[PDB]
DNA sequence: CGGCAGTACTG
DNA sequence: CAGTACT
DNA sequence: GCCG
């Protein structure tokens, strides 16, 4: 990063447009960011900036006032409140609405919330582990993490298929949580498998809270047997084999790969989710769908890409 | 002007 | 439904 | 916030 004498003062300007719900203004912060990021050498002239995609007059003129200056001034008249929004919606379980909410109620800290805020059952199991939460593992962890779930899952049906996706599947040496796909080749066996998994994986002593129980995802936390263990955030989702390919690429992200993908198809009146790529795709002037498609078939990742006309990208260059 | 990805889960 | 979450 |  060429650039980052700008990016780490925008980011500053993105998180506290974010924490205070303002989500389309974040987003354009977000990828201006990016953008600078990848640039090859600073950048140094207003207009070099205007060059850049993601990078508009409002934005040059920021990077031209920290150049010069350098400083941004907007940085100074940011509210005393996201400091408090952001430690609020650091909880797993809240997130802008409710921060404002407690911020509005008069609450400042943890300890206000422990001792006075009304939790959902999955914002009192974020409460609990509120720092381990925030820390990433080792990969050598995650990769223990889904061993267990594998071995968990095969003792049911020995040809159940078990990958760990999101950022492990992408090569990060450290994990913020861990996301494993499953399902079965026979496009059949993978059904009504959670009850059991999950009772063998609690059995353990390994699952040690449920944030989401759905009949396709799970969501939790998990601990490893021994000393010197935190809780970990386990996410497992269960698809038909018919839908491998896609569920795969959408779990493996990264999450900006995927919305940069999405929007691709959309322009070329397809459709991608977790469940398939559509063809054909009726929508009306908003961009919504009101017509559907025809599923086409995506047997692997590489015809995902190729249907949309892309070269194929291996999980380490999907990271962005 | 208005979309900015598409979906699952919770209560 | 609105809110939150996942990639 | 950016961009079509
Ligand atoms: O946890 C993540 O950030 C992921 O899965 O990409
Ligand atoms: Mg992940
Ligand atoms: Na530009
Ligand atoms: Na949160
Ligand atoms: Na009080
Ligand atoms: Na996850």
């Amino acid at each position: 990063n060429h650039n980052l004498h700008i990016t780490e003062k925008l980011e500053v300007l993105a998180k506290a447009y974010s924490v205070q719900g303002d989500k389309w203004r974040a987003l354009g912060y977000a990828k201006a960011i990016n953008a600078l990021k990848s640039f090859h050498k600073p950048v140094t002239s207003y207009q070099e900036a205007c060059s850049i995609p993601g990078i508009g007059k409002r934005m040059a003129e920021k990077i031209i006032e920290i150049l010069e200056s350098g400083h941004l001034r907007k940085l100074d008249h940011i509210s005393e409140s996201v400091p408090v929004l952001e430690l609020f919606s650091n909880i797993w379980g809240a997130g802008t609405k409710t921060a404002q909410m407690w911020y509005q109620q008069g609450f400042r800290s943890l300890e206000d919330i422990r001792s006075q805020a009304s939790l959902t059952t999955q914002q009192a199991i974020g409460l609990k582990h509120y720092s381990d939460f925030l820390e990433r593992m080792p990969r050598e962890e995650a990769t223990e993490i889904e061993q267990t779930v594998q071995k968990a899952a095969q003792a049911f049906n020995s040809g159940l298929l078990c990958v760990a996706c999101g950022s492990y599947r992408r090569g990060k040496a450290t994990c913020g949580d861990v996301d494993v796909l499953i399902t079965h080749p026979d496009g059949r066996s993978h059904r009504g498998i959670f009850s059991r998994l999950l009772d063998s994986l609690r059995q353990e002593g390994f699952l040690t809270d449920d944030l989401v129980k759905g009949e396709t995802k799970y969501l939790g936390v998990c601990r490893l047997p021994g000393p010197g263990r935190r809780h970990r955030r386990l996410d497992i989702i269960v698809v038909p084999y018919s839908e491998f390919a896609c569920a795969l690429l959408y779990f493996t992200g990264s999450a900006h790969f995927n919305r940069s993908m999405r929007a691709l198809a959309k322009t070329k009146g397809m459709s991608l989710s977790e469940h398939a790529l559509s063809t054909a795709v009726v929508r009306n002037t908003h961009g919504a769908k009101v017509g559907p498609g025809r599923v086409l078939p995506t047997p692997t990742e590489k015809d995902v890409f190729r249907l949309l006309g892309l070269p194929y990208r291996e999980p380490a260059e999907r990271d962005w």
